[PDB]
């Protein structure tokens, strides 16, 4: 059993256009959490340890060659692609949880969107490892032998972005099921 995903805000995505200003076929997108998440039967939810890093692998099939990003303000020239990860609070979906990446020396840096090169007519694989939620979830402690009635959760958002004239546009995004983060 592994983390399940669904599309996230699919009606709010920008689309990619080729050199002839014709819409490209929708790129394929698959998100998988390789490690860091174990399903806990008692909690009926996935659990991840803050000190134990998690890893996410993404498969992006670039169909055709993209040149423009279809934005709300018209077709704009494509600059580059970004892979962005962040957590959201299950009970406050507008609040984000920062993701940190741990280095060789046990130090951690904020995980900013990573540039990704997507050559045309290929499936590009991107593996993002050594990741950490910057926060723990509230109300993890069990009360009796029962799960905390106010147990909070995070959900992980993995989004491909296109950068066009000093702005980013989500082309595809998946959000995970609920996750408990303990320390």
């Amino acid at each position: 059993q592994s983390i399940k995903w669904q599309p996230h805000q699919q009606n709010k995505w920008a689309t990619l256009y080729d050199a002839n200003y014709k819409e490209l076929p929708m790129l394929t997108y698959r998100v998988d959490a390789d490690k860091g998440f174990n399903f806990s039967v008692g909690d009926d939810a996935f659990v991840c340890q803050k000190k134990n890093h998690f890893q996410v692998t993404v498969y992006i099939g670039m169909l055709g060659e993209p040149k423009y990003v279809k934005t709300p303000e018209g077709l704009k020239p494509l600059d580059c692609f970004y892979l962005k990860l962040h957590g959201v609070k299950l009970e406050a979906l507008n609040q984000s949880i920062n993701i940190e990446q741990s280095q060789s020396d046990r130090s951690k840096r904020p995980f900013n969107p990573v540039t990704v090169n997507l050559p045309p007519e290929q499936v590009t694989k991107v593996t993002v490892g050594r990741l950490h939620f910057s926060e723990t979830t509230a109300n993890n402690m069990r009360k009796k032998g029962k799960p905390n009635p106010d147990q909070r959760y995070f959900m992980l958002v993995v989004a491909l972005q296109a950068h066009a004239q000093n702005q980013n546009y989500t082309l595809a995004a998946q959000i995970s099921e609920r996750i408990i983060v303990r320390a």
